[PDB]
């Protein structure tokens, strides 16, 4: 994994954050869930 994530422990969401995440929603933990596809950037 990159220098942003760590594992699938799923820290945030369980009080670790203001229930708020970032890199996790980037399909790094497997918690995010959408109807379409997402996971894109305006690079
Ligand atoms: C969550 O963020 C709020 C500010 O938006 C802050 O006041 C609060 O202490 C934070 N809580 C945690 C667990 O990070
Ligand atoms: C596009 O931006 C990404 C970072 O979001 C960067 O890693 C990549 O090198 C950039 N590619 C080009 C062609 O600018």
């Amino acid at each position: 994994k990159p220098a942003w994530c760590w594992y699938t422990l799923a820290m945030c969401g369980a009080g670790y954050d203001s229930g708020t995440c970032d890199y996790m929603y980037s399909h790094c933990f497997g918690v995010k869930h959408s109807s379409g596809g997402g996971g894109s950037y305006h690079c």
